[PDB]
């Protein structure tokens, strides 16, 4: 019932769509066929055996499926047997009610805080249909010609109100639609086997705006001029959010507000005409841009005037204040009459600044606004032009990652296959040519980083008379040595990672050490590919401005163009050593820099590691019972303070100091102390709810380290050293065969451990390494660095899938359980030719590159299909499919420094899902795997004092309503229970918000730390005062009938 199209089984080669009509419409009613087509397996001739038909009314199709049900049906001696379809051949809604044509339609938004609302542009004649099973609303216009095609979805539009265009408030004979997203916008573009009843030989691509006055963009509104509509309400009621009131509507002459620029919902610059800030102009656009005050209401002289002669602190709290708030704010002129340096230092201490980030959409522009966030390496050394920069990405009107089809098109011209660009690809590149024109500024582009290349976003920097885009890229380093073009845009943004400041090393205390090649087999493997040396005096120096109590024996560095990991020898000459495979570009500074020294992180087993190793020999016996003893510990974590300190201490982080980390091995009951209790349910809540998304087993007896190769030459092909720290596990009972207690913190392995990385889809990735212990090798002082041999066949990091020596962590579990009987060569890890150009880039050829990245970018489906395959077919990571999907993986990876597109097969897609898998409307098939095994037993298992604490409890809600939390422990564990329709799809995006809200709380906690310290400054007064903080928030009868928060005096 939920769709008029029918499926025939089985129809006669001979026939012709006309025939079957005219049978249809005899044995049925007159004219009762809407649509009929028949597939082909060629162009014009040669039908196959099955036809679908769409018919009119759904009584037409039960008793046409009652007429198949009792074999009534005979066309030429063939019984026509009726079968439900998958889609309809038309999006036409089923219903003589929902279809409405030669309706007025027009686009605006409120004007002032009356009832009134402003016509942008009108149109007439246009076709609206209502869809209810695909929960979106089409509209049809017709412009100049061709048409067009408007779909807002149900999600998009926040609220419907009922309104009226000729006055009467007895008749309601309009509809106003407030959309909070943007609607898709569609074109029409340029026969014996389709009769469809109508001209509909055309296919639908999404365009930009097709208004001249751009109208659309800049409209956040609809309006529907419809008739008296007696049973209207009724059809109307169906929209979500209905308000079942009466409302009348003014219109008003709101035809000045036209921009034909690109860039549409942006506020006149010539209006104001005077000496307004950037700043404030920016939070007034963002605040116009969000769903707070239209743009009519905020281009007033009243509020201009008002806001250019107050103090900028003020006037920026008063903005945040009224931005903060949810409701929609008519007038703010009564809000805002009733309302009524440390940047270089954050930037030393944690890398604190503020950045302007922009949405880009094909309708028009969102700014979110000065969001807190880490600090790059340029801003260290541009710290004055702070709000220059800004961070754009490109998404859809939903706010997620453009689809394939919305840009470059396939079509079929000609004897081949040749893409058409569509305008949406155009306006990307306008964009990022002329560039976004806020205010009396105009954003250039500089370069976009190796993590932005995946999440579409780009960095922008505004011209200015004492630097300009230009100068910086001439500061950073000289990229026309580099002939190839995605090359030298990863090599112009791989200086954007964030890296803590140190010394300055000069260019004279540099030497050329040669490197090590072995070519076996006619196939080049080289050794040393990041590797490097380190003294001990320069490792102390640099771990002297970060803290770092123990020297790590390997870190993680980067300087003037050069990366890769460097390793600590007790050799060496000077403070610094460099080699020849390092210098990716030519460099005018040799800033000095680190990001992350070491980690004695537990590892965990990923989807990707248990499905390799259900092929060597593995039972499931083992996994099921390693979950079993995961989830009894988790369960027993709530109730018991011993079990709880031991979760913490073997899960996240080795050696981490935190407030509740103390208070689990002494405190009070689990039932008391709601403070610690309600942290522990949302930790346990989310790692049960990460279970269920993705297998993450913890297991104590590995860890996940860096690695390094020392320059001694004494282990062979397939030895190693392992050492890791102890942990409580380790410490508790160090008698074991394959555990050897070297000194009390770090222990030796002797066990053969296994070395595989994060992606890994090649059976040959496995390769068991043997721990041999030696005193020369103990002698130098290894620590958390897994030595790799100098010598051998080939280098240990290619056979993980052609790794390489850049600080990435490896895969060490000492454990005695695998079975290393089994044993598989890895496959090759030569790449594609690189592609080098004849001349030098232009700057438009690295934009062509950045757009053409959202286009056959198949590095996500690939994973999932391996992974369906390997669930579906026994022996699996056997076949060649998986040999092939794995070099479509590995193609995939490469093409963000080679451009060349992983082409993914559309015959290898997987078309079904197994029940581990968020994709509830893609169809659901029961695995029996090991996963499917994990995830069924899941299941069973889971069915003074006063003003400083109000200040912080308006800080916490203030945060909470900008950033949408509800709740204080899903604001400071940084997991959100509720997300968007964008969120929940990539994990990317809410990773950095998570980042993001992380990093605003712990600065909060530092301003509150600050505060205390400045209150008392005396010890022994100031723990007194702590005492009488908690015994006042923990005294029930002092909250007033505000949401007093608790979590104000735990600050240590």
């Amino acid at each position: 019932t939920n769709r008029s199209t029918v499926k025939i089984s089985n129809v006669p080669q001979t026939i012709v769509a006309d025939e079957l009509l005219r049978f249809l419409e005899l044995h049925l009613g007159e004219d009762t066929v809407f649509a009929l087509e028949i597939p082909t397996t060629r162009d014009n001739w040669k039908p196959r055996d099955f036809a679908r038909v769409q018919f009119t009314t759904l009584e037409v199709k039960s008793r046409a499926q009652l007429l198949s049900s009792q074999s009534k049906l005979l066309f030429k001696t063939h019984n026509l047997r009726l079968s439900e379809a998958y889609d309809d051949i038309i999006p036409r809604p089923v219903d003589p009610r929902k279809r409405l044509d030669d309706i007025v339609l027009t686009v605006g938004f409120p004007e002032s805080d009356e009832k009134r609302f402003c016509a942008l542009e009108k149109w007439d004649g246009v076709r609206c249909w209502i869809l209810t099973e695909k929960r979106r609303v089409e509209f049809w216009v017709w412009e100049s010609g061709d048409c067009y095609k408007i779909e807002v979805r149900f999600e998009d539009i926040i609220e419907t109100l009922s309104c009226c265009v000729n006055g009467d408030a007895s008749e309601i004979d309009a509809f106003l639609l407030k959309l909070k997203y943007g609607p898709k916008v569609f074109k029409r573009v340029t026969d014996r086997y389709r009769f469809c009843k109508e001209d509909f030989d055309f296919m639908w691509i999404r365009t930009t705006d097709f208004s001249g006055s751009k109208s659309i963009g800049t409209s956040t509104c609809f309006c529907l001029e419809v008739h008296n509509g007696s049973t209207m309400l009724d059809i109307f009621s169906g929209l979500p959010y209905y308000r079942e009131d009466t409302l009348s509507l003014t219109y008003v002459d709101g035809k000045t507000f036209a921009s034909a620029a690109q860039i549409v919902p942006l506020l006149n610059a010539a209006i104001l005409g005077l000496e307004f800030p950037y700043e404030i102009l920016f939070q007034l656009n963002a605040l116009v841009h969000a769903q707070k005050i239209s743009l009519f209401a905020a281009s007033d002289m009243e509020l201009i005037k008002i806001l250019r002669g107050m103090s900028l602190e003020t006037a920026l709290v008063i903005l945040k204040k009224l931005h903060q708030q949810s409701s929609i704010c008519y007038d703010p002129v009564f809000f805002v009459k009733t309302q009524m340096a440390s940047a270089y230092k954050r930037l030393t201490e944690q890398n604190i600044m503020s950045c302007q980030r922009a949405y880009v959409t094909p309708s028009k522009i969102y700014l979110l606004g000065p969001e807190l966030e880490t600090a790059n390496y340029v801003v260290k050394n541009f710290a004055e032009h702070v709000s220059d920069f800004m961070r754009v990405t490109f998404v859809e009107e939903d706010w997620s990652k453009l689809p394939a089809n919305a840009l470059s098109v396939n079509s079929k011209e000609g004897y081949f296959v040749k893409p058409s660009r569509t305008n949406i690809y155009n306006r990307v590149l306008s964009i990022l040519g002329e560039g976004i024109t806020v205010g009396p500024k105009r954003f250039e582009f500089l370069a976009f980083s190796a993590s932005q290349l995946r999440g579409n976003s780009v960095w922008m920097f505004a011209s200015n008379e004492k630097v300009k885009a230009e100068d910086i890229r001439e500061w950073m380093g000289c990229f026309r040595k580099i002939r190839s073009i995605s090359k030298c845009a990863a090599r112009m943004g791989q200086l954007f990672s964030a890296s803590r400041q140190t010394l300055i090393v000069r260019a004279q205390d540099v030497e050329q050490i040669p490197d090590i090649e072995v070519t076996t087999d006619g196939a080049d493997y080289c050794f040393s590919d990041g590797i490097g040396k380190i003294s001990l005096a320069f490792a102390k120096q640099v771990a002297q401005k970060c803290g770092l109590s123990h020297v790590p024996s390997a870190f993680q560095i980067r300087y003037g163009g050069y990366k890769g990991v460097i390793a600590v020898d007790r050799s060496s000459f000077r403070k610094l050593s460099l080699r020849d495979s390092m210098l990716k570009f030519d460099s005018n500074n040799r800033m000095l820099n680190v990001t992350r020294w070491t980690e004695s992180m537990p590892c965990f087993l990923n989807r990707e590691i248990i499905c390799l190793l259900s092929t060597l020999g593995i039972e499931d016996a083992m996994f099921e019972a390693m979950q079993a003893v995961h989830l009894s510990m988790l369960g027993n974590m709530l109730e018991d303070r011993d079990a709880a300190l031991n979760v913490l201490q073997k899960l996240s982080g080795e050696n981490s100091k935190n407030l509740l980390v103390k208070m689990l091995l002494q405190g009070y009951a689990p039932s008391s102390e709601p403070y610690l209790s309600m942290m522990l349910r949302v930790h346990h809540e989310s790692q049960l709810s990460e279970l269920k998304s993705r297998c993450r087993i913890l297991v104590p007896k590995g860890r996940i380290l860096i690695g390094c190769m020392d320059e001694m030459g004494i282990l062979e092909y397939g030895q190693v050293y392992v050492r890791v720290t102890l942990t409580k596990a380790e410490l508790k009972s160090r008698d074991q065969s394959y555990f050897r207690k070297i000194d009390e913190e770090t222990s030796v392995v002797i066990g053969k451990v296994v070395v595989t990385k994060n992606p890994c889809l090649h059976p040959g990735d496995i390769r068991v390494l043997d721990a041999i212990y030696e005193v020369h090798f103990e002698e130098k002082g290894y620590l958390d660095c897994i030595i790799f041999p100098q010598k051998g066949e080939r280098p240990h990091p290619n056979e993980c899938s052609g790794g390489d020596l850049d600080g990435d962590q490896f895969f060490v579990s000492w454990d005695e359980k695998i079975i290393p009987s089994e044993m598989d060569p890895p496959m090759d890890y030569a790449g594609s030719r690189p592609r080098l150009m004849d001349h030098d880039v232009t700057l438009e050829e690295i934009h062509k590159f950045f757009v053409d990245y959202m286009i056959s970018d198949t590095l996500g489906v690939i994973s999932t299909a391996h992974l369906v395959h390997a669930d579906r077919d026994p022996e699996k990571a056997r076949s060649q499919k998986c040999l092939e999907l794995a070099n479509l993986h590995s193609r995939a990876v490469d093409f963000a420094k080679t451009g060349a597109p992983a082409e993914m097969p559309y015959a290898l897609k997987p078309r079904e899902f197994p029940d581990f898998l968020e994709r509830f409307e893609k169809p659901t098939y029961i695995s029996e795997s090991v996963f499917g095994k994990l995830y069924r037993a899941v299941k069973s298992s889971l069915a003074t004092a006063k003003a400083h604490r109000d200040m912080y409890g308006e800080k916490l809600t203030s945060l909470m309503i900008y950033y949408g939390a509800a709740n204080e422990e899903e604001i400071l564990t940084g997991i959100l229970k509720t997300k968007e329709m964008y969120l929940a799809r990539d994990n990317r995006r809410y990773g950095d918000m998570k980042d993001r809200i992380t990093l605003s709380v712990k600065d909060l906690h530092k301003e509150a730390m600050g505060w205390f310290e400045k209150s008392c400054e005396d010890e022994q007064q100031k723990k007194k005062l702590a005492s009488a903080w908690y015994y006042v928030t923990y005294n029930p009868n002092h909250r007033d009938e505000k949401l007093t928060f608790l979590s104000f005096p735990w600050i240590v």
